[PDB]
């Protein structure tokens, strides 16, 4: 397969020698120039999955951060992901903290990063989602893939709520699905918002702009939500893995309360300590460091929720072996970040195709049996 060997070779270079964050924009600008590899492979009906009634043509996305701004979205997409959560986005642009602020390790498949949410802002990336949603209307390949928006607030912004409450009024028609992004390390006091009292507040203000935009609008559905399930999105929540067991349960019984619709677990962590080309070096970590506490987190308010609230997974997936590890664990769906790092193009592909062996030597009818089963 002569497209993905060449960029597998390009992309190794790169890791070597170009800065990161220049590595990153220029693939993403090579995507927009639509000259990526594209996946045209029918996907397993046996591992699709889904999130009450949002349905996952595969079960491997990308995380949010990066396409923060959604300019890439349909050649990320047509790599072999079945969706894509772009943002963390906030109302107004933001340059974000001071470079260099990305940094990776290839020995550990690690990341360490301090952005502190770099975006063109919701106005200019609500417009980039909707030119995405008149293209996915005429592409072959972008038929019921999904697209997520993940919203926050900007740095000196001190209420929150009103941040989110904006974002959704823009982008909110155009989403398939809201990320509630209270876990990012790289902006002061954002996870304070993870107390159980401030996040029931969050979330209910959440739903509610929601719900506002259905009301006081004249046309059908199918011309209210131009996204791709034709419905309101849903409400997700990530959450930080850096928290101890007292905070997580409240947090579990908040997400009961409010019947939120999923839960990202996790964002990146600040406990690693043990990098030694991280060690003078500021932000949260990513990669493989991350997979064993983001899998424990997992199961923890997999437990602390009672199944009742379904899970995304996000930390330290690789392989179709890490991505089992997580479902079994109670995750519904998987997203993928530092794997594109490091393993370039074909993390999609290969990523899927591990999974199918695997589900297969291990006796399971579909990928939906097997979520939980660990416990
Ligand atoms: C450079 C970078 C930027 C990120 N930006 C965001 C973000 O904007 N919003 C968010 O919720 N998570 C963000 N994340 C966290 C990832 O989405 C993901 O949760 C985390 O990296 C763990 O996944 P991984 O181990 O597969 O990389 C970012 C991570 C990195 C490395
Ligand atoms: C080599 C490299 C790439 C990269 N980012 C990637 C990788 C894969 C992509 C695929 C499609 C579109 C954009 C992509 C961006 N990063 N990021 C932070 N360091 C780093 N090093
Ligand atoms: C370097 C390899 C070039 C890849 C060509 C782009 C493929 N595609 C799917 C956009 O046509
Ligand atoms: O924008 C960032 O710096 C950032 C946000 C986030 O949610 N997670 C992360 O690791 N970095």
């Amino acid at each position: 397969n002569p497209e993905f060997f060449l960029y597998d070779i390009f992309l190794k270079f790169c890791l070597k020698y170009i800065d990161g964050e220049i590595c990153h924009d220029l693939f993403l600008l090579l995507g927009k120039y639509n000259i990526l590899p594209y996946d045209t492979s029918n996907d397993s009906i046996y591992a699709c999955t889904n999130i009450k009634h949002l349905d996952f043509i595969n079960p491997f996305g990308v995380a949010a951060g990066f396409d923060k701004n959604g300019v890439c979205i349909d050649s990320i997409l047509k790599l072999g992901f079945s969706f894509i959560e772009i943002g963390t986005i906030t109302p107004r642009g933001q340059t974000g903290n001071a470079k260099p602020r990305i940094f990776r390790d290839v020995e550990s498949r690690s990341i360490i990063n301090s952005f502190g949410f770099n975006n063109m802002g919701c106005d200019k990336v609500t417009e980039n989602l909707i030119l995405f949603r008149k293209r996915q209307e005429e592409d072959k390949l972008l038929s019921k893939h999904i697209v997520g928006v993940s919203i926050g607030k900007n740095k000196d912004t001190v209420n929150i709520v009103d941040d989110l409450k904006y974002c959704i009024n823009k982008i909110g028609r155009y989403a398939d699905y809201i990320a509630i992004n209270v876990s990012s390390p790289n902006t002061p006091g954002l996870r304070d918002n993870q107390e159980a009292g401030k996040l029931k507040n969050i979330i209910l203000s959440v739903k509610e702009e929601i719900d506002n935009l259905e009301k006081n609008n004249i046309m059908n559905d199918e011309f209210l939500w131009f996204n791709t399930t034709k419905k309101k999105p849903l409400v997700f929540v990530k959450l930080a893995p850096d928290l101890n067991q007292e905070q997580k349960k409240e947090i579990a019984d908040v997400l009961l309360e409010t019947n939120i619709d999923g839960m990202i677990i996790s964002n990146t962590t600040t406990q690693i300590n043990d990098i030694k080309s991280f060690e003078n070096k500021k932000g949260g970590v990513s990669g493989a460091k991350l997979k064993d506490i983001s899998t424990k987190f997992i199961c923890e308010m997999y437990n602390y929720t009672n199944k009742q609230i379904p899970i995304i997974a996000s930390g330290g997936i690789f392989s179709g072996l890490d991505a089992l590890e997580k479902i079994e664990a109670g995750a519904s769906v998987c997203q993928l970040y530092s794997c594109l790092v490091f393993n370039g193009m074909k993390s999609a592909v290969q990523i899927k195709r591990e999974l199918n062996h695997l589900l297969y030597q291990r006796g399971y009818y579909n990928l939906k049996e097997a979520i939980g089963r660990k416990h």
